[PDB]
């Protein structure tokens, strides 16, 4: 049973290789902070040994108030990405919300992604399965693990076949969410054993995301997705929950040991 | 405490009077069909006494594979429509999914509808705020009904402040949706007193219909969301659950005799 | 399909007869007090015409700190329910915890129950299926309403085959209840269709008892399980949340009037 | 931030310390097999170096059916650890379910242990609470993390003050259970930081027991909890879920990799 193998460029994203970190920031606030965000995971990772790809939103749809930070704008989001590109030479990863765009984004991107909320949206899928652009598909907290085939489905017959899962946390009553570490196999295999990789700061809506961050990582994943910002405290708002910059590295060395010893064991059968 | 008003038309709804039925068919398979549906609940509605808005779906954007039935259209769907006024007059209540949808439907249709999956897409929702026509939000299945005030403010600030809140229930473990009763006071309190409903078919994703559409009807509601196929057997599939055209009546007869002796009750207070 | 009947004297409890009320309070705090708490619901019932079995716990098992109140004690306790029964002419319900007190309360008191963490508690169910007495199982908030048929079958095992069902909600989350309104038809199927009955108080761990208890009402029902107390502000700690005294009547108008509209609707079958 | 430290002989159970195994059978079938279960845990546990304290039930209150296996008994269970103590030199843990149990069973064995059913009975506490010996208190699964500080309370006061807390998941909808990897420093918090424990087989009510074991691990425990079987497939039925005899090592060497590698970390604050 060998693991499906979804690349990005010269990355090999899959549950049985190291895992991928897409980190990066939540909005595209500015470049000046942009470039300084993914200058420190570009230093680090590189340093640690880890693949990376840089993460950002150039739009936001859920806001409060229509008198809000809507976002850069994908005309002016796209450009970011473009020099950060140059400058850093990562690959960028970014949601889109319309059909429309899709294809715009695939060109100056490397990994779109689907958004929860719209994880069920036909139109906007058959349009990302256009594309041909690596997908990753964010699993809705009110969806089950093993429903995560019907998406993979739609996309293949859109005609795209390179897809992650991302899971970011299940329902647990009203206002709050519990990561189903059991989730993860379930997704493995009714996805043809696609690449599964797990949301740690959108599972946590604090000094939490470690203790959970090792727990998902101990699983055995294909990536781990993050979100980091310099001042958590006084840009606190709502969400996710960022992880503090400065913390980086000696949260990501807890990563790779664990990833590392787990991806090396034995295959074990508790099954008999 | 009295209660906010949202009219449609010469209809008044509102938590204390007595209740609406937005009663219908899930999507517009046929005008063939439509109007046998449109047909008989208002012969029902009429002879029984009960306010009522037709309901349709003229397009899905949540169906399984490309290779399906999307729907009618919307260009052939509000065509759809027109007839049916006409023959009929009666009101119709449909929902949209792209913000510029907004407008040609609110021309076309007397309430239209926000999606659950769609409750937070905050451009779609200053779209169908600028028709200034009257809206009707889905609970979604993941959010607390405490948090139905935001959405509601959103649509003021649009401009908009004839809306309407339904609930559909509230996830439950996995792939399964309980109804908590006590939602909809909560609903009531965030939201100005604004008009709640209950759509008992989407919430039970049976000979079941009936009981759980008393007891939410026990409560004391705006509305009551429904719908209904002349043979649900050999139609079925999944999304919802649909009546059976020829236990509307019946079925109905149940809800006045509720909706009516609940409706006329000496406030009650046990709070103290 | 007829209902099971089990009868507490002249009492015929069953969930197509009028429902019966099991009310009364939490614990037996003193004689002063039970016998005003008595007082006012027998007054109450015998006047709106409602069936009545009072109900006080003689103990408490699950209180927090071992320097606190216990109760009155099985041997006072049951003393206490003497002098009501000839004063008042009602029957007594109570709960008992270990598998010897059984017997000795069943000659005191018409209607015994099992309490929910002890609902699985094979030794305390033989020994209070010995008795031979009514027996009300409390359905547990971390068991699904389909596995009532097992608590049931060990009881006609033990020989006693007369037993109503008590629903408080379940988990939703950590710290929250919910009631499921179709756990009723499923406890009833599974349950060669015994009486179910709803404990409203207990369901809700406040100015909510009247919805939730109309809503279960609608549903339609054996008995209705409920508690109050002349002062809940001052007196206010914790467990259940009892219902003011002052307002049994208005609250119990609401009752008859659902329960009976209900218990006389031709049959629905929203099934076919 | 020191953790708290609850000896069982010349065992330190503690929150930084190594990971101890509490391994072990579910019931006391024959002691031909008990033997046989603990002769492999030992010369395991002995030559992988982990601390280790067989565990066995001899007695079984919640079974399906009086006409069933209760199982030793209290009086002929004891005679079975005795054996096992001299053969072995190792530690005993098992469950009590009656106040009176508590004493005989501390004398024979090291580790007593209260069930989840009865965590809240305070009789069955305070009589647990007087012999002094160590506990081991089962989180029930309709209870919050942050509620075990109660509990420890109640056992404070009764004198004892060795506590260690057992974690087997939470209620997620009907008939099914998750484990919220956040509840163990929620516990160790409300806790004045008392040894957590993760009962692993009893949080899957499969090849499961590994990939959750894992993330268990993976946050930093005191402890895990489980129970295994020569032939878990042709005696199966349900409870729990053993995990197979031949795996056991191959599976410890998991833990133990996990467990020490983390144990071994420079304390992380994400906090900040
Ligand atoms: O907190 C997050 O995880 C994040 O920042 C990560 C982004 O990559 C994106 O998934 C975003 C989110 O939900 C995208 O848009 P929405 O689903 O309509 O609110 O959340
Ligand atoms: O089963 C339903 O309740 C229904 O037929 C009613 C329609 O009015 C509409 O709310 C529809 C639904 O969810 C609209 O689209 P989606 O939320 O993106 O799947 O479901
Ligand atoms: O609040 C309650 O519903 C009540 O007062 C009613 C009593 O009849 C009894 O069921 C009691 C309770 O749970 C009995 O004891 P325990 O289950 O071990 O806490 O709760
Ligand atoms: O499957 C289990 O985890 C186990 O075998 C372990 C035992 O140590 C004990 O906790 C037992 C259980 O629940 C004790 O008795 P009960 O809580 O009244 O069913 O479950």
């Amino acid at each position: 049973m060998k693991q499906k193998v979804v690349s990005i460029g010269d990355i090999n994203v899959a549950n049985d290789l190291p895992f991928v970190l897409f980190g990066g920031m939540n909005v595209l606030e500015s470049r000046d902070l942009a470039m300084r965000i993914c200058e420190h995971y570009v230093t680090v990772t590189q340093k640690l040994g880890i693949p990376y790809v840089f993460k950002a939103s150039f739009d936001k749809a859920n806001r409060s108030s229509i008198h809000s930070y809507r976002g850069p704008g994908l005309e002016e989001g796209m450009k970011i990405f473009q020099e950060l590109k140059q400058t850093f030479g990562v690959k960028i990863i970014t949601d889109v919300h319309e059909p429309s765009q899709a294809q715009p984004v695939a060109d100056v991107v490397d990994v779109i992604q689907l958004p929860a909320f719209l994880a069920r949206q036909t139109d906007l899928v058959e349009a990302m399965a256009k594309t041909g652009a690596v997908i990753n598909v964010k699993k809705p907290q009110f969806v089950s693990p093993g429903q995560m085939g019907n998406i993979v489905d739609k996309f293949k017959e859109g005609g795209n076949e390179k897809v992650i899962l991302c899971d970011r946390g299940a329902n647990f009553g009203y206002d709050n969410l519990v990561v189903d570490m059991l989730g993860f196999s379930i997704m493995k295999k009714v996805s043809g054993n696609s690449p599964v990789i797990f949301d740690v700061t959108h599972a946590l809506q604090r000094a939490q995301v470690a203790e959970l961050a090792r727990a998902g990582m101990a699983v055995g994943l294909a990536g781990l997705f993050i979100e980091a910002h310099p001042d958590p405290e006084h840009a606190k708002c709502d969400g996710p929950s960022a992880l503090p910059l400065a913390k980086l590295e000696p949260f990501l060395k807890q990563m790779k040991a664990i990833d590392d010893l787990v991806k090396g064991f034995e295959e074990l059968d508790t099954s008999k």
